[PDB]
């Protein structure tokens, strides 16, 4: 969850 969204940046 957290790890996936962070990659967008």
């Amino acid at each position: 969850l957290a790890a996936w969204l962070a990659q967008a940046l």
